[PDB]
């Protein structure tokens, strides 16, 4: 067990995704939603930018 001294997330942070089908992908943090425990996160790729949705651990930090 590795507790983290900050364990918030914002908007304009990049977090790998670990959960759906771009797990294993490079995305930005768009939108969080803290009330339901869920978080957003845009993925940028080849003229095909799309916005995915997420929930809290399904992304790392880098």
């Amino acid at each position: 067990g590795r507790p983290v001294v900050e364990v918030d997330y914002e908007v304009g942070e990049s977090v790998t995704v670990m959960d759906g089908p771009f797990a294993t992908l490079p995305a930005t943090i768009s939108e969080v939603n803290a009330e339901q425990q869920k978080l957003k996160v845009l993925v940028s790729i080849f003229g095909r930018e799309t916005p995915v949705e997420l929930t809290f651990g399904q992304v790392s930090k880098i």
